[PDB]
């Protein structure tokens, strides 16, 4: 069992908070916020290192290039934008989507951004050139994630609507929708990092563990609360394999990817944990809760 302590507790953004992320490369932490701000903090020593403005309202997700040189940003305002996050230049603002755009990640390339949108639409956008490239008629109610998978062949999406699709990221076809004999609202999906799987939140709390080839549940993570919120989940892969969670009753939630069991649970924030992300190369977990609480913390492991 890991053995996750608190190690550093970090604030500054002055409303909810809707994604945390770190970076490919393991230096910085990013987190959004409904103040229409994206941070930068040191991952290692919380250190507050600088406010990305520009956004007109809230921000639901950013997401890293694989390379760390970039952010792209999912903003109320409609727009996606991205980001030299070195000298935190707007290289693109990405305008099509018409409503807010909820979520957002690159492909392992870095070459293409997909996004999702309240338009119940996802978007394939030309890095480079900030253009769209595909328009993909998805969903049936806002599109709450989506993921590329390991060579960028396929996209995740999911939505509100209940759903789980898999599209051809070339031809735009629907391949797949999963479905476990019911409907609840699915908050978020992303491929394993091997890119077999499909880790899937849905909002009558459990996440769910897909056999992407064969479209079925291998496995179920519960014990947390989620019926409302947007909360994604993480693969820990830097020591023991664990699934990381948020949870509504205001703490961090670890489970044994292979068991199933609960092997710790994070307390310290003082309201609904949103959002959380594990660091590539230490086992650190950085932790969001919402605006009664307003901390972002970082946790460490010895394994």
């Amino acid at each position: 069992k890991p053995n996750y302590a608190l190690k550093f507790t970090l604030a500054g953004h002055t409303k909810a908070v809707s994604s945390v992320k770190f970076s490919p490369n393991g230096e910085w932490l990013a987190s959004s916020s409904a103040d229409k701000l994206i941070k930068i903090w040191g991952a290692y020593d919380g250190k507050f290192e600088k406010t990305i403005s520009g956004h007109k309202l809230g921000i639901s997700d950013v997401a890293w290039s694989s390379d760390s040189n970039l952010l792209v940003s999912a903003s109320d305002d409609k727009t996606l934008k991205i980001w030299d996050v070195s000298s935190g230049k707007c290289l693109k603002t990405l305008k099509g989507h018409s409503n807010y755009v909820f979520c957002c990640n690159f492909n392992p390339q870095s070459n293409l951004i997909v996004s999702g949108s309240f338009d119940e639409s996802v978007r394939i956008w030309d890095v480079k050139t900030g253009k769209c490239l595909k328009t993909l008629p998805a969903h049936s109610d806002p599109v709450s994630a989506v993921h590329f998978n390991r060579d960028g062949s396929l996209i995740v999406s999911s939505s509100y609507d209940g759903l789980c699709r898999i599209w051809d990221t070339a031809s735009g076809q629907c391949l797949k929708t999963l479905i476990d004999d019911d409907n609840p609202p699915v908050s978020f999906v992303k491929f394993s990092p091997n890119g077999k799987y499909i880790l899937a939140a849905t909002l009558d709390n459990t996440l769910k563990l897909w056999d992407y080839s064969k479209g079925k549940c291998l496995k179920t993570y519960t014990g947390h609360k989620n019926e409302k919120y947007c909360i994604f989940a993480n693969f820990s892969v830097t020591g023991g394999k664990w699934i990381v969670s948020g949870s509504e009753d205001n703490l961090v939630y670890i489970w044994n990817l292979q068991t199933k069991e609960i092997v710790q649970k994070l307390q310290g924030h003082t309201d609904v944990v949103i959002s959380t992300a594990c660091h590539p190369t230490e086992n650190i977990i950085a932790s969001a809760a919402l605006e009664n609480d307003k901390t972002i913390k970082l946790w460490k492991s010895d394994c």
